[PDB]
């Protein structure tokens, strides 16, 4: 009955998202984050299964929910006269990517790679749910540093996944590929292993590769970090400058550079504890 069940914590961060809050869901002392999306604000719509106009970002995520801690779960939605109340589940101690790398600067490749690794789960997880997250970044991964789990968040920005051309985007820039910049053409799952081969080098060298649209245009990688060859591969095809020439997920995964790959438990006992 109504929303009063949850308390409400502080502020965790505003922006295009929204403002989201830590909360204590009462009826089982459980951490949640509440997030408050205006209606105002929101361009992109779409239903539920049942038929109601709701955020897209309620319809994408709904699709997520599963036992798979890799996504951030959504536990409930209400529906406030000029916005959208969300429920989300709040791990705690809790630290971003963006925050992680900011503090400690390039990872070494073993968290590296236990954290792309992680990362390529979830994406994995969405796309098999019809779900495409268009806005994958280090600020949108959170890091349960008791786990090592790392979570993907924000689906404010994605779009149901299909196999047809997108033409609209409003996820990240310098985190959007080659063809969305000259052509305002994307596919899908190409567009998505661009933005991890973004991501991929983000950690391994402590910030992302480019900064203006000529240099994603030019596709150029440059290390100005010591980075293992099989990496700086992986990397490079991830961002090849023609969409067909990246990587499918298996082959992200099969890569050599992804080998031997570290549970995430023993990534917490040797970097995060
Ligand atoms: N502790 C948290 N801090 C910030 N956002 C969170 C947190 N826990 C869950 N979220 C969700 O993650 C998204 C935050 O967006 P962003 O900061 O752009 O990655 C929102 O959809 C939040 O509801």
């Amino acid at each position: 009955p109504l929303e009063s069940q949850y308390q409400v914590g502080p502020l965790l961060g505003s922006g295009g998202f929204g403002s989201v809050y830590s909360g204590i869901r009462v009826s089982d002392n459980l951490p949640v984050a509440i997030k408050h999306v205006e209606k105002d604000r929101i361009s992109d719509w779409g239903e539920l299964p049942n038929g109601t106009r709701v955020p897209m970002e309620v319809v994408l995520l709904k699709k997520v929910s599963s036992g798979f801690s890799g996504v951030i779960r959504l536990l409930d939605w209400f529906e406030r006269p000029d916005s959208f109340v969300l429920i989300l589940e709040r791990p705690e101690p809790v630290q971003d990517l963006f925050d992680f790398i900011t503090e400690r600067g390039a990872l070494q490749e073993e968290l590296a790679r236990s954290f792309f690794w992680q990362v390529l789960e979830a994406v994995r997880h969405c796309h098999n749910c019809g779900v495409l997250h268009r806005d994958i970044k280090d600020e949108n991964i959170l890091i349960d540093l008791n786990r090592g789990e790392l979570k993907l968040i924000d689906f404010g920005s994605g779009a149901l996944l299909k196999d047809t051309v997108y033409t609209d985007f409003d996820g990240t820039r310098v985190y959007s590929p080659p063809e969305w910049i000259r052509y305002h053409r994307y596919h899908g799952r190409s567009a998505a292993v661009w933005s991890l081969g973004i991501l991929l080098y983000d950690m391994v060298c402590g910030d992302i590769p480019f900064e203006h649209d000529e240099e994603i245009i030019r596709g150029q990688v440059f290390f100005r970090q010591r980075v293992s060859s099989e990496c700086q591969h992986l990397i490079r095809w991830c961002l090849a400058l023609r969409p067909s020439d990246r990587p499918t997920f298996e082959e992200i995964q099969n890569h050599p550079w992804m080998q031997d790959v570290l549970l995430p438990q023993e990534t917490a006992e040797i970097h995060l504890h």
